[PDB]
């Protein structure tokens, strides 16, 4: 509701934000088929999500400023700020794919693998980081939270970067062992490489638009947002094995993948020898034949019913956490969000 | 002289560096296994360079502030922003040797190369970049130059994407194109992808640590700075195919490699048609046959001799930008640079 009265605004604002990171630049010739490139880069892969996290910004924004305070300038800035989450992902992603080896992404072929572009890509990357902070300085230059939203992005950029390289060690391309898969080390990789980031900054920086800058209150709004953070991951992966994709629109593959997911790492604690010596020989198995018996292994130890059970209790704690951290924030801000993920 | 007494406290400064980057963060053991492979990334691309362009920091540090101002604090941080420069110029290094395709740099195998590393490569090169600034605000975050700096390394950081872009737009990897060589779009790619950070970027660093924001002063600096960097690129491409390996400790491989270099960029301008037919027929060969042939044509053309009246009209001009531009700073300041690429 809130975010669908908002797509509009927000998706039409993306043709300016393009136009900006290229007309101003033509005031140079010379990079003149730079900067087409980057056109290039920026309208296939920035475009074509749900923009949830970009969306979050713009949404919690009007929540956290006063109704007279929201005129015309601050809302260019608020879908620029927004805008620039989405960049900062796309920029995690086009990277992601080709470090994952991956083929398809949205349902459309990865970046990287497009005719002509190939490891150029890594360059791309970089570019579409870059442009974060150029919008930075075209809209919020003189504003005075400007240098507390350069960090933000900067340490996002750092901490989903630090979980990228655990989750790699974790997992080593050429390394089934399971034998790391712990609980423990799963939500370490969830907090780094995804909460932070998408829920996080997100809502952090429509703070800082807002004054909220108080360290105490950030403490508390990245207390609540990590949980949900850690919940929406496991139903992430979750709903990848036992989800439907008619619905969820998205053909499940972590088993084969030999991924570090949420229900394998489950799978690992509540299993005996002869659970486990199966499970080590069907897991990362391109066979139609091996991946039915991993998920057979799953549903044979309850795993289904350790989920809903998990499910339960998280919404009461996140809940718990909102109706004790959420001032002087509005509780409306972190209800919103539960209720976009907790399907 | 300046220099090689500096090399000393530089180099001995990084182990602070790393300290600092590893210790800091093992407050929270979770990640811990992350930053011990952060630890191998830095010990194993950061080290091993001259340092040219870190220690360019140092120095004209000494220089631009009061004899009495340069107490332990203040050398501490330049030795800091110092060893940023050399940590975004290894970011750059380990994410380029991967789209050229590389093999060896500086000798040794490049990261990538490295068994286990591969692709992964990547986040390491992103995980670089990262430190640069956790390190200005471990030291600058109090500093009234603080936002300079941020601003300094992001802007660098797009400058060198674009040149980056550019270049490889140049010369496809698989197109053996010599239409695109122009002299025109060679100053553009040595302008973005290597005079602003390796020259101006050391130099405006130093400034801002010494007060000297000025837009003007800036624009005077940069000046005189990219003439230095176009010339130190074009004599880095002679030196690969005229130079003598023992003396340049380098093998050469540019006509090889199908490079846009100088030279060829030139042997294009003035050649016949019959020139460029045999040019057009072994430049990117791997013989040591054909590339006998394009070196020949070179030296039948007389670029050698071109190169040098370059160099001789070259460094009349920096002196006359040095004696017009170098106010207020201390001309000793460029003298130096200058007498370091003249060789
Ligand atoms: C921060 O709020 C969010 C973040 C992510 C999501 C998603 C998944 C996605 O589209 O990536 C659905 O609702 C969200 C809401
Ligand atoms: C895991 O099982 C459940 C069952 C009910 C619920 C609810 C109630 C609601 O907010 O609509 C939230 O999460 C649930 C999870
Ligand atoms: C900014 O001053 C410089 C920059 C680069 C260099 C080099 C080449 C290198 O070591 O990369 C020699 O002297 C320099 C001096
Ligand atoms: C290209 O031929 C030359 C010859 C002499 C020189 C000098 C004189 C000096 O500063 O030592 C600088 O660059 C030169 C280039």
């Amino acid at each position: 509701d809130v975010y669908a009265q908002e797509k509009q605004d927000f998706v039409q604002h993306f043709s300016q934000i393009v136009r900006v990171l290229t007309e101003d630049e033509m005031g140079h010739p010379e990079i003149g088929d730079a900067i087409a490139r980057l056109k290039e880069v920026l309208e296939y892969n920035a475009i074509g999500g749900k923009y949830n996290r970009g969306l979050t910004v713009v949404v919690a924004f009007r929540e956290l400023v006063e109704p007279r305070k929201q005129d015309a300038d601050s809302l260019q800035r608020a879908w620029t700020v927004g805008w620039c989450v989405e960049l900062l992902q796309a920029f995690f992603l086009v990277a992601d794919d080709i470090m994952d080896s991956s083929l398809t992404r949205r349902g459309q072929i990865c970046w990287y693998q497009k005719p002509g572009v190939g490891l150029d890509a890594i360059n791309d990357a970089n570019l579409l980081e870059a442009c974060i902070y150029r919008l930075l300085k075209l809209y919020c230059r003189e504003q005075p939270y400007y240098l507390n939203l350069i960090e933000l992005f900067l340490q996002s950029s750092y901490q989903t970067e630090i979980g990228q390289t655990l989750d790699l060690l974790t997992a080593p391309q050429g390394n089934v062992d399971l034998v790391r898969f712990t609980e423990k080390r799963y939500k370490s990789i969830v907090k780094y490489k995804t909460a932070f980031y998408s829920f996080y900054l997100p809502i952090a920086a429509a703070m800082y638009m807002a004054g909220i800058d108080g360290e105490k209150e950030h403490a508390n709004a990245k207390k609540i947002l990590l949980e949900m953070g850690e919940f929406f991951q496991i139903q992430d992966d979750y709903l990848d094995l036992f989800g439907d994709p008619s619905v969820t629109g998205k053909i499940g593959t972590d088993i084969q993948d030999n991924k570090c997911s949420w229900l394998v790492v489950q799978c690992l604690q509540r299993a005996t020898p002869e659970q486990y010596q199966i499970l080590k020989e069907n897991y990362g198995q391109k066979e139609a034949e091996k991946v039915a018996r991993v998920k057979a292994l799953y549903e044979e130890l309850d795993l289904p019913a350790v989920f809903l059970q998990y499910e339960e209790d998280s919404y009461s704690h996140i809940m718990a956490l909102i109706e004790q951290y959420a001032a002087p924030l509005p509780p409306a801000v972190f209800l919103g969000l539960a209720r976009k993920i907790y399907k």
